[PDB]
């Protein structure tokens, strides 16, 4: 019998993909950034990066947290444009929404390709799902190919402790998550 590994990294995927997707002062992530600031969220967390969740606990200003993710994601003249349409040549929007779309993904009027909706859809994927060819596709065709340098280009762009603590967190979240994958997948 197969491994299903996104069995634990369904979470992973959410919390990842709500702090890249909306901001951080929404009162709906309240209960989200208690965990990160008690440190409650390392003892429910599929993958071992302690030191780096201890220090996303000791950098929750939210005001510093709020500011910085403004710069770097938000609206048309931001820092690090987090759409995977401005990273790859040829890549377009109308392909991940279709991608999405077919798999019975609810989407909204914004972009399907940022880089929020593509980590939800992992755990929506996870969820009611054939599950496990369309968490390789994602993965292969709109994520590993150009996410690596998005990323880099967070830690580089941001001003606070916060986002340059998740930046390598999410780059060292995705490249673990999928080598757990690729290992079920070409097994
Ligand atoms: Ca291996
Ligand atoms: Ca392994
Ligand atoms: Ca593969
Ligand atoms: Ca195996
Ligand atoms: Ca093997």
């Amino acid at each position: 019998s197969a491994k299903d590994p996104m069995n634990e990294f369904s979470i992973l995927c959410r919390v990842l993909g709500t702090l890249y997707y909306r901001q951080p002062q929404d009162p709906l992530l309240v209960p989200l950034f208690t965990l990160i600031r008690e440190g409650k969220l390392a003892q429910n967390w599929p993958l071992e990066q302690d030191d780096l969740l201890e220090r996303l606990q000791k950098s929750c200003d939210m005001q510093q947290i709020s500011t910085d993710y403004n710069a770097l994601f938000v609206g048309e003249e931001c820092r690090v444009s987090p759409y995977r349409s401005a990273w790859q040549e040829g890549a377009t929007e109308a392909e991940v929404r279709a991608f999405l779309s077919e798999r019975g993904m609810p989407l909204t009027d914004t972009p399907a390709d940022h880089i929020g909706t593509l980590l939800l859809a992992a755990s929506w994927i996870e969820d009611h799902a054939d599950e496990n060819e369309a968490i390789e596709t994602l993965f292969e065709m709109y994520l590993l190919p150009w996410v690596g340098t998005f990323l880099g280009k967070v830690e580089a762009h941001a001003t606070s402790p916060f986002w340059r603590t998740l930046a390598p967190l999410t780059r060292d979240a995705i490249a673990a998550m999928w080598d757990e994958l690729e290992e079920e997948n070409e097994e």
